[PDB]
Order: C-alpha cells, then sequence, then structure tokens
C-alpha cells in the first residue's frame, strides 16, 4: 500500500505504474498592474504524469482558461488533475492501462480514488517519498511548452531520453530523481553544471544533453555535491562517511 524506500524497487518490475504529481497544475505569477499596484495573475500550469520503467511522460498542460468562472482553485486542481488522470487511463486499451496510480500528495489520493471508481482493478497508492517531481517545470523544454500553450493538450516524452538503450531503468530512476533533487535544491547551480560545455547539446527530440557515459557519471557527483554542501550547510553534518543509503533517503525523500 505506501510507497517507501524500503518496496521502492517494484516501480521497476513488468507491472505498469505511474506516478502523478499536482503540485504544478495551479500556478500564479506576481505582476505589476496597469495602476502600479501588485497582483497574482495564473499562468499555464501542468498535471506530470510519469511511467518510472519506461520514462514516457504525459504531460497534460493546464491551461489558464479552464480557471474562468471558477473559484478556490488549489481545492479545484485536485479534482481537475483526478479528471485528467482518468480521462488518460480510460483512452488507454486495458493493454496499457495502469496496475497502480501513485500520487506524491496524499490529498490527491481522495480525488483520483473518486473518479477510478470505473477502474476496479487499478490500485491507488501514496508514498512516504518526497519525490522532487516539481521541479519539472525546471527542465526548460516543459517550461516552454507549458507556457506556449494557447489550449488545453496533452504533450508526450521520454523523461529518460535514450538512456535506457545504456542502462537499466533502476539506474535511470536514481538519475532522474538526483537531478530533479538538484534542481529542486539549487536550480541556478544544477543549470550551470548542466549547461557548461555547449559542446554537449541537447537532441531536439530530448530533454537533457547528450552527456557521455564518462560525462554522467561526473555530472550525477557535482548534483550529489550541491544536495550534500546544501544539506550538510543545514544540518551541521559531516555529508562523508554519509552511508549511500543516506545518501539514497535525501535524494528520494523518505527519512
Amino acid at each position: 500500500p505506501f510507497l517507501n524506500s524500503s518496496n521502492y524497487a517494484e516501480l521497476f518490475n513488468n507491472d505498469i505504474k505511474l506516478f502523478v504529481d499536482d503540485t504544478n497544475v495551479y500556478r500564479v505569477t506576481v505582476h505589476k498592474t496597469f495602476e502600479g499596484n501588485v497582483a497574482t495573475k495564473a499562468i499555464n500550469g501542468c498535471i506530470f504524469t510519469l511511467n518510472p520503467k519506461t520514462g514516457h511522460l504525459f504531460l497534460k498542460i493546464i491551461h489558464t482558461s479552464v480557471w474562468a468562472g471558477q473559484k478556490r482553485l488549489s481545492q479545484l486542481a485536485k479534482w481537475k488533475t483526478a479528471e485528467e488522470v482518468s480521462a488518460l487511463v480510460r483512452s488507454l486499451p486495458k493493454e496499457e492501462q495502469p496496475k497502480q496510480i501513485i500520487v506524491t500528495r496524499k490529498a490527491m489520493l481522495d480525488p483520483l480514488e473518486v473518479h477510478m471508481l470505473d477502474f476496479p482493478n487499478i490500485a491507488i497508492r501514496p508514498t512516504e517519498l518526497r519525490l522532487p517531481f516539481s521541479a519539472a517545470m525546471s527542465i526548460d523544454k516543459l517550461s516552454d511548452v507549458v507556457m506556449k500553450a494557447t489550449e488545453p493538450q496533452m504533450v508526450l516524452f521520454n523523461i529518460y531520453d535514450d538512456w535506457l538503450d545504456r542502462i537499466s531503468s533502476y539506474t535511470a530512476f536514481s538519475r532522474l530523481t538526483l537531478l530533479l533533487r538538484a534542481l529542486k535544491t539549487n536550480e541556478e547551480s544544477a543549470k550551470m553544471i548542466l549547461l557548461s560545455d555547449p559542446t554537449i547539446t541537447i537532441k531536439s527530440y530530448h530533454l537533457w544533453p547528450s552527456f557521455t557515459d564518462e560525462q554522467w557519471i561526473t555530472i550525477e557527483s557535482q548534483m550529489r555535491d550541491l544536495i550534500l554542501t546544501e544539506y550538510g550547510r543545514k544540518y551541521n553534518v559531516n555529508i562523508s562517511a554519509l552511508t549511500q543509503t543516506e545518501i539514497k533517503d535525501i535524494i528520494l525523500g523518505q527519512n
């Protein structure tokens, strides 16, 4: 029932699973108005729906038009996430339907359970992992598609690029969570780590740069150092002789 750092590996078996994160559905920006005051303004959001085995990201874009005439958009965003995840599952053949949907927030559990009633065989699960999927709006390609959206739409990506030709899903999920954690911890530092060569480019159909296997090794230790140094400055701890399990803990969330 609960997904934790202790039953984590089952995300990479052959039962189809999807993560659902609703953190970026209702988004605002703060601007100065025509009269010179300051105000919030809703901007486009997204539902982040991820198959951790395949890397398939179903990015459902939430156009600002959905908030029109509506009240209390933080509560309604939860129901809209459920409705949209339900519609996606419903569009899919029984073949490709998930056995489990894992929600990143426990507040999403109930709304999603209600909308998935017509799907008796799909389990809705919470997680003890505090996974960094919110950072998805720090990936420039994702950020861009969402903001250039003029209507509701659903865009598909492989969040692992072509990595699974070379590494396993377990390794790919480790790399992604590491990258997303560093972006959430320190966006500008993480982005300078990633963008420090532009001899290493990002392919048109990709999210991440085309690092070699050797360049990925250095990148992941630089992301690691970023997260651990900002942890060692927060908790006054020697981040060496920190156990690998403890490090993995810090990356996934959990305790």
